[PDB]
């Protein structure tokens, strides 16, 4: 049973050298944005402030062609410009910058994964993008920027050919994830690391992506607690770092040697935004 020391050093050795990262909303509350499940400020106890029945309904379609306000108002709030990246973005764009970096595979929306300099090809946006839409009646594609407008003046954004509803390339319930997605039939096979942050694992087929990794490689979380196929199929190399999703990364860098280096990127990096 390895310890977050023996992960640092496998990679300070380069006996690990193609890391896989799966991430969730847990690595963006530092940056002020909620999550789901958080208490307090998690989307299950502040349903009023947004008028949802329940934190899934955002993105769910019935709700969401019912009513797609409060699915809106979050476009309002997340619509890139908003939130910057925080900490644990800029160990990712680190990671990225050392030359470790095979895949991140994200479930957020926000795109501060972008933001923080990861390049498109090195990310997968597993459950979409502000980045571009969809007219929901005849299918037209727009980018992002096509219905900025409309979003920030809280008007439902509208097909300039139809009328139907155009909505933003967030992969809603049921919705099939974008094409990128199938890098994983390769990534996973590929990998020699499995970085695991601030996710509940709640959400398939993006959960179970935990279980494709081969057994002789270590699945490192950093979670506020023990989750989803890391909680009942635990293997032998598996390491768990429970507390702040920041404190555990910053544990981490310091083993690796990366502190100054994460500090001169991170403080050259926010200042620009
Ligand atoms: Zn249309």
């Amino acid at each position: 049973k390895l310890s977050l020391q023996d992960v640092a050093e496998l990679i300070r050795a380069r006996a690990c050298q193609r890391v896989v990262v799966m991430v969730g909303a847990g690595i963006s509350t530092p940056s002020g944005i909620p999550d789901f499940r958080s208490p307090g400020s998690g989307l299950y106890s502040n349903l009023q402030q947004y008028d949802l029945p329940y934190p899934e309904a955002i993105f769910e379609l019935p709700f969401f062609f019912h009513n797609p306000k409060p699915f809106f108002t979050l476009a309002k709030e997340l619509y890139p410009g908003n939130y910057k990246p925080n900490v644990t973005h800029y160990f990712l764009r680190l990671l990225h910058d050392k030359g470790l970096l095979l895949r991140l595979y994200t479930q957020n929306i926000d795109g501060l994964e972008r933001v923080s300099g990861i390049p498109a090809s090195k990310l997968v946006e597993a459950h979409g993008t502000f980045a571009s839409a969809t007219c929901t009646v005849c299918q037209r594609p727009f980018p992002g920027e096509d219905i900025r407008a409309d979003v920030m003046a809280d008007r439902v954004p509208r097909c300039p050919v139809c009328t139907g509803v155009v909505k933003p390339d967030i992969v809603f319930f049921g919705e099939p994830l974008p094409q990128r997605f199938l890098l994983h039939v390769v990534d996973f096979p590929m990998a020699d690391l499995l970085l695991i942050l601030g996710t509940s694992l709640e959400v398939e087929p993006f959960a179970s992506l935990t279980e494709a990794v081969r057994s002789s490689v270590p699945r490192l979380l950093i979670n506020r607690d023990l989750v989803g196929p890391l909680a009942w199929h635990p293997r032998s190399r598996d390491v768990a770092q429970l507390g702040d999703v920041v404190h555990g990364v910053e544990s981490l860098v310091e083993l690796l040697g990366w502190t100054e280096e994460m500090r001169d990127l991170v403080q050259r990096e926010t200042g620009k935004l």
